């Protein structure tokens, strides 16, 4: 019932198609999302910006809550998957999932190997909404209400600098993004 | 500075002293906190409670922030170890920390191998808060203020049984506790 979440060309995001996460803000905001490694724990593979804003990064899909329904929409609990064209570095899966607290930055990143479905204590870090961001694109919330029993988390992804990359993790300021169609979506729209 | 914890004496609460943790709901709601042990896992030990309302458990210290305060008070971080009577069984050390999240279970656990001192985002787990709650007793809260930047759970302590024991996880409903000071030695002025 909530609103859809909008892609670039002002369409609904549609569940199970293909789209790219870019930085609302270009320049020193820089481009899209992808998955990165670190030296120290190579898999799974973490969740990255790239610097360029050109470079769209890695294509992402979104999979409902109510697998039912077609439709992205604000401030509901979905699943995130990147959807590499390239032959896998990593065998863990590349669904987004919020890590245990590193001690050595502070910091609660967003990493991988995330599962798909099952709502359940067992996923419950898994799971992530789109909110709007005022009037300048989304923000990614990790809120999870999949567990109405579950103590969570509950908080807006920001990015944060390490070890020379650009991360995800929870923070007071968010990072806002835009949608864009991979071009598998693109099809999807002509005849 | 906040309102002193009191034990079950009336005395304020100080740094360094030893208390038992007792449930202040007595018969079924059980006894005193005290280390445990799970059956995949000797170390660290987890936090367990008495089954047995007169069985006191293992008594605590408290450590407070500020090195410098020697009161214990409401609402304030500070660290919690226990001070066993018995061998130690791990090298961990008897400190309080949360827990990584428990797929498993759905919970974020009250462990053990917290570290003491050094408030920083290094040691973010390892601070708790004692709270009034309300005519019985006091709760434990996680809620550290100790890194303002920091992105943090923030959540009352309760009961929960899981696999034979009862442990401490954080949870909607505190469960609540008094405190009663371990030893009869001199209350020596530090
Ligand atoms: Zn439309
Ligand atoms: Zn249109
Ligand atoms: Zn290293
Ligand atoms: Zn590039
Ligand atoms: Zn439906
Ligand atoms: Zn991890
Ligand atoms: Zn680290
Ligand atoms: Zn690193
Ligand atoms: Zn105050
Ligand atoms: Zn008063
Ligand atoms: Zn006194
Ligand atoms: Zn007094
Ligand atoms: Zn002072
Ligand atoms: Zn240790
Ligand atoms: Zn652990
Ligand atoms: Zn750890
Ligand atoms: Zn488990
Ligand atoms: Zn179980």
């Amino acid at each position: 019932k909530n609103e859809p979440v909008l892609d670039t060309d002002g369409d609904e995001l549609r569940a199970g198609e293909q789209y790219y996460v870019v930085s609302a803000i270009w320049g020193a905001g820089g481009g899209g999302l992808a998955l990165g490694r670190l030296t120290d724990q190579k898999c799974p593979e973490i969740v990255v910006q790239r610097r360029s804003d050109l470079d769209y990064g890695t294509p992402v899909v979104f999979y409902n809550l109510d697998t039912k329904d077609d439709i992205v929409r604000r401030s509901t609990d979905l699943n995130i998957q990147f959807v590499p064209i390239r032959d896998r570095l990593c065998l863990t899966s590349t669904v987004w999932k919020i890590d245990d607290y590193d001690t050595s930055t502070g910091k609660w990143w967003v990493t991988t190997d995330g599962v798909i479905g099952n709502p359940s204590p067992q996923t419950l870090q898994s799971w992530f909404k789109i909110e709007k961001s005022g009037n300048l694109g989304y923000k990614f919330n990790f809120c999870p209400s999949v567990c109405e029993s579950c103590v969570t988390l509950c908080n807006d992804i920001g990015r944060y600098g390490h070890d020379g990359q650009i991360r995800l993790a929870l923070g007071e300021n968010a990072w806002p993004f835009v949608f864009k169609k991979a071009s598998s979506t693109i099809k999807q729209v002509v005849n």
